[PDB]
């Protein structure tokens, strides 16, 4: 009577190689659940399936979450092997920070697509699967910028803010099906991702890379980063079935940058 | 006349021929702005542009917020009379319920692009003016559906949130440039919009429209319709100079169905 | 707004004698209400109401909010003179920040009586008369701190959410009696009281006062203080008949330093 | 969760022999928590006592969270047995509805000192053994009922609103002394009480109990009452190391009725 | 079954 894990689920993360991502995929892979990982370079995601084949049932699909043909085939395939997908995790994410007047329509369009078009088709492809089984959990790794404003990221808030929209939504379209839909909002973690956004901000404000990795700890409350296992807990929490009545909702986890209500 | 607060502002108002969009514009006449209409069917425009001439000066553009060489042309137009456009209100919606399952990629665009995209693309062209100006007003038209998750109208809600987004973060960019940047969020409103909607909803739920108008206006805890005047009014008083403290706000018309903080 | 708008109203402000309360008179009186202005100081009391008195009728009443045998006596007096009460103003407050272990009892309770309960009972006492005349607007000076969090201002952020969950429920208690309930949220304001803190700072840092105005105005967005008349501004545009649907919102002037939803 | 995660851990919760508190109480015992457990009964107090002794050392201490002397005795023959409480849970609170001009000032006052007065004391002489020992957990359990308004319920939610004012400024306060400071916010729950409520209003209208807990659970998309276990599982989540980075928060529990950001 | 959870 005391086993109550993930064993028999499938889940699938979107940009799991490195990350955010990989620590919700140790996490689900550690929980039993059978992972389908997905990233775009080769090398890194490999690593990260031989790693977690330790816990689970892991398998790796190179693929570009913006491309609706790759990810169609890439789902399919994935199924094939493991059965339909019971949980999503929609992780993949783009931002490029810049004063609003350099924002290009390329520049605007990269940052929808890969944000929240992106959720939308994969959610699209395997909601049925869900809804067949009776039981579900879609997270949408959205942001604090899904929750409030930051100047030079004008399209990064748009689209995490729209990610934020169709969790909402879809929490109540699909409340009495057995699913839930829930957003996890991180402030600034200690990521490959961050160090590229601070040495951008630093190029772009003339200052020091090591003052401007002081003024994004300075964001958060606690006086330090979040870290991707802080992220990943918050995953693995909403999974369990006494997080049925969790549903809608936007947890951030940024030590009190935004404290939502 | 003596309301003379905002004489001589070039406003445009997308979306102004109808609806929210004239009763905006009929506001922004009376307080003395001169009004650049937007919308696609010329008959209607026309109309409404012959009405609005007894206050101020006005003008008509024929064109689709969601096409951008079109929008481009109409912004080059619109200022030879005017000059450059000092409050602009973006005004022009897209809505379609379905369940989520029905939204095909086609149906998806329309939702993001009338509803955020051509938000970001006007606010684009008409900035680098505002800026020269040193004023501004930017007032984008969401919904409660920006705010909160309404079943079968997913898209619409991750759009409509996504102009929250774009609303929140542009406030904080231009806070130090003498502009504001808010959103107005009606909930169900007295419109032709409305009433294609309860039929619609109505002939998809086997149900009367009178039965689908009154669930409607159940939403709103006073028990019936906002009126559009009542949508206008909140964005009149955003143009003032004393609301130049209040940016980045969304402001939820809509008797107590969402209640902000 | 017009001179005319509001002709005929009462409205009762209290803490009216300096700062956002005496700018929030001014507005009304502008905007020809007729007034009754409560403070516990004479001289300063007597001195607003002859100021006022060039724009519409205006009467004051000594007293203090957390007294409610003098607050009783008080509200019948002004009745006698101008009749119900049809606008109410909680605009009286009190705040002094401390760290959280040396709040001893009576300190916690200042803050609740001052801001929350003294609201409640002013309220009960002309509720009454506004459900009489099928008409009337309660409007609740909250603060950007009934919204975030503040370190060292644990009971005034307690006492000020309070005042919200009051705004919000009475807001659909009353919905369709005609009557609307809602909360402005300043973020640090230009009064008198705040330059003598500053100067007084600037004196015993050896600092300009320029400077040390610098770090009262960082949070907001906007790089300065929010002036009185910012937040009068949206009092005002609340009592209008056309903001009837405004019902249950806090309103932040705060230039982008809170941002709700 | 493993049953080995919060051994060494006193915790102590509030109003823990029934419902939600008794629930979270059974969780943290099945974590590994030594447990103190407040109530004013005795013999539903000692029945719950003798139950959680099958996984952890668990007392019980009768009291009201509204007596400060009875809390002040409690509180120092608590520590003697399990010493320096590290996870406080405030769960003990008070509910009378009523229309809003039938409260008067002790029905106010009540729910204002049971449900914020109470967690305020608590948290002062807890806080010192939490700083200290550089290792905290402060849960509040708050309701939906503190981040939307209800009609009938103005005393109720301005206390529960309160209470998520004191959660957002002590978070911060606290934020870098090793302490999360966070609010559960439940909306209606499963308990004897509320069952024995649908039955009382079942027998009074001639219906189906069923037919009755429909209304009750009709505010919750998911239709049906959310479980104590599931707000439990939220608190002991919070618990958790991995948890540090939630801080400043309000998680509703409450199948999508308020949707938080 | 093999691994622990
Ligand atoms: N780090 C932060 O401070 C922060 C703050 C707020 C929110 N977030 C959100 O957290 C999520 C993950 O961010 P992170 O910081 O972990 O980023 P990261 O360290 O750069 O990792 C991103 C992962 O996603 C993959 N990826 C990137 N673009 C992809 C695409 N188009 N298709 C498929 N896989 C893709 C990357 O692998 P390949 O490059 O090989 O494809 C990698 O495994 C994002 O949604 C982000 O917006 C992060
Ligand atoms: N219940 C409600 O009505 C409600 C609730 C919440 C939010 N809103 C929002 O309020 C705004 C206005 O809605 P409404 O109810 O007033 O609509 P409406 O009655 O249908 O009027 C819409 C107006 O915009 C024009 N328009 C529509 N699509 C356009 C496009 N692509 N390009 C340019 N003009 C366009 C229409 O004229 P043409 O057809 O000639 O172009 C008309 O002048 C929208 O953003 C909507 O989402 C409405
Ligand atoms: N100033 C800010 O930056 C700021 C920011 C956020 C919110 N607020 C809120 O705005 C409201 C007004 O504050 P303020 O800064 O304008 O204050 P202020 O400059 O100190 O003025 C307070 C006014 O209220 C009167 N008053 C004070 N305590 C009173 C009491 N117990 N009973 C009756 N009258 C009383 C004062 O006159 P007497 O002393 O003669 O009674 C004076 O007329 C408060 O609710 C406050 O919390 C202010
Ligand atoms: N319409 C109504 O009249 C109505 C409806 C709902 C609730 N209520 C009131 O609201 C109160 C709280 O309701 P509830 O939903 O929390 O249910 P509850 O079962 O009364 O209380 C939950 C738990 O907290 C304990 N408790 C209650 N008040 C406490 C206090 N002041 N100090 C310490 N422990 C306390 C209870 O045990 P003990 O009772 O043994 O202390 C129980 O273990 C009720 O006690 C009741 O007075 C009234
Ligand atoms: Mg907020
Ligand atoms: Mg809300």
């Amino acid at each position: 009577m005391d086993p109550k894990s993930l064993v028999g689920k499938h889940a699938l993360v979107t940009g799991a190689s490195r990350g955010i991502g990989a620590a919700i995929a140790e996490a689900l892979a550690q929980a039993g659940a059978r992972l389908t990982l997905v990233a775009r370079k080769l090398q890194d995601l490999e690593e990260r399936v031989e790693r977690l084949r330790a816990w689970t049932e892991v398998q790796g699909e190179v693929g570009d979450v913006a491309d609706p043909q790759a990810m169609e085939s890439l789902v399919h395939r994935a199924q094939e092997r493991f059965g339909p997908v019971a949980i999503l995790v929609n992780n993949a994410g783009f931002v490029l920070t810049a004063p609003f007047l350099e924002i290009n329509e390329e520049l605007w369009q990269r940052h929808i697509e890969v944000n929240l078009g992106a959720a939308y088709r994969l959610i699209r492809l395997l909601l049925p699967g869900m809804l067949e089984m009776g039981w579900g959990r879609i997270i949408n790794i959205s942001s604090t910028a899904g929750l409030t404003g930051y100047p030079y990221a004008v399209p990064y808030c748009a689209a995490k803010h729209g990610l934020i929209g169709l969790t909402r939504a879809l929490a109540l379209e699909l409340a009495q099906r057995g699913i839930t839909v829930n957003a996890i909002c991180p402030g600034f973690t200690d990521t490959d991702l961050l160090q590229a956004s601070v040495l951008r901000v630093a190029q772009r404000t003339a200052r020091a890379p090591e003052a401007v990795l002081e003024l994004f700890a300075r964001r958060n409350p606690q006086g330090r980063l979040v870290r991707p296992e802080e992220v990943a807990w918050a995953v693995v929490w909403l999974c369990s079935e006494k997080a049925a009545a969790i549903n809608g909702q936007a947890i951030a986890v940024a030590g009190g940058e935004v404290m939502v209500g």
